[PDB]
């Protein structure tokens, strides 16, 4: 009786973040297509919470039934990488969905264009998809005498998404479940989800659409998923698509964008340029 | 009725060169140590091959009972890499063993001092153990329009054990036999191993013993294994240790070796020094 459809999504969410979870259920997780395009929740760790803390969870989902809440999962802010790795494994357990968006409660996504976007692609361009924003020349951080146990794989991370947002098709999430038991983490999931897809014949697609980065780039109209957003963020995008069906008020670019040269060494990859969003 | 053994053997061998499988099985291939201790097999892909070439393998079996014989995999020179997989693959679910060491058939290994090693280890030193000697800053090939659908995941290739022989525990094994349908190849099966090793919690550990380098470094009486021998090399070392207890009738330092530095980006991981095997 696993629930099925063609797009799950799920939102890192903190147990405390109630409000956060309002406005997001209220706004873009609201407007989701067709019965059976989407299947979301918020990604919630219980592990360790008390009675009360429990009750209060418990009380939310009977309300919205929109938590997928993790017994065993320790929710924690620093790194959400056993976060990630919980909540997909649990999906490729229980949900049947031929891509997954993972996103944040400071993320804002245009559900209905990510749908028609992944209904456009022929088989070719689904199969075994990691869609996002990618980093090939990411520093990396300080090492300690815990390297020798972990070494550094590379002088810059390894090709990955940034996590303000990425999408996944359902094989490659069958994969992280069936090796979950040996996979290592790095300091942040993203980071940690392209080195899991390294030994894998993943098709990694770098789009502009996602401003997915640590700083938001500004608003396009482009965009399919952006991060960094507040509430106010949000329901101003969620009343601009309903009164005018764009995302921006005003558009405006912050920051320059780039586009991902696989033709180069990763450390080569990301020139930033004017022209993209 | 599983085989069981403690050191699982792998060579790879082409359905061919049964001259060369004659001299290992005759030399280091029969000093194995005691009942339990070694399973050992030439890995050969029979696939595609006629009748008269497959009788002359089933004949070598029926005489010597050392292949593993492999139906579904296409013996090919220019890329191991499937070899590498189908055989451990095999190995997961056909034999219990604790270590398996991978090697060529111009590799040498001394079994005996391998086994005392690796059985001197304790617990924590044998957990999840890749061992042999590593490359942090491996040139990568120029790449082509594949390299679209195939990123290139670092601007040298991700740290691996040289392929003239390493060890791994059956720990290992078994995730590649779990992930094998999603595993990617790079055109060397020992970068490959590398790579495929990328995201797990492993215990690299680099060994200036291993001579297994694309030339050898000379002879050493500490090499553990060492790649590059002729069969007249075989039998010279077979006849030393025999005749000596010692590796070599004289030690030469042809090439300059390294210790992996694992505090360093892996670019600076590798440089050459005295002092070293
Ligand atoms: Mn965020
Ligand atoms: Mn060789």
């Amino acid at each position: 009786a696993r629930a099925a459809a063609f797009l799950a999504v799920l939102v890192a969410s903190a147990p405390r973040a109630a409000e956060r979870r309002s406005v997001i259920r209220s706004t873009w997780l609201a407007r989701r297509g067709a019965p059976g395009d989407v299947w979301a929740r918020f990604a919630v760790g219980t592990a360790g919470l008390g009675a009360e803390e429990r009750r209060a969870l418990e009380r939310e989902q009977a309300r919205h039934g929109d938590l997928l809440l993790l017994p065993a999962l320790r929710d924690a802010y620093e790194n959400l990488t056993a976060k990630v790795l919980a909540m997909l494994a649990w999906l490729d357990e229980h949900v049947a969905f031929e891509f997954v968006l993972k996103a944040d409660d400071d993320s804002f996504a245009r559900l209905d264009a990510l749908l028609a976007e992944l209904r456009a692609r022929e088989p070719a361009r689904r199969r075994r998809l990691y869609w996002g924003f990618f980093s090939g020349r990411g520093r990396v951080k300080p090492g300690g005498r815990w390297r020798e146990a972990a070494w550094q794989l590379c002088d810059y991370y390894l090709p990955y998404a940034l996590g303000g947002g990425y999408v996944l098709s359902a094989d490659l999430v069958h994969y992280l479940r069936l090796s979950r038991d040996y996979l290592r983490a790095w300091h942040s999931e993203d980071v940690s989800l392209g080195a899991w897809l390294a030994p894998v014949d993943v098709q990694r697609e770098h789009d502009p659409r996602f401003d997915t980065e640590y700083r938001s780039r500004g608003c396009s109209n482009q965009y399919l998923v952006t991060h960094k957003q507040s509430l106010e963020d949000m329901l101003e995008k969620h009343a601009t698509l309903a009164r005018e069906g764009r995302l921006c008020k005003r558009e405006v670019q912050l920051r320059l964008s780039y586009v991902y040269d696989w033709s180069a060494p990763p450390s080569q990859c990301c020139q930033r340029r004017e022209g993209i969003p």
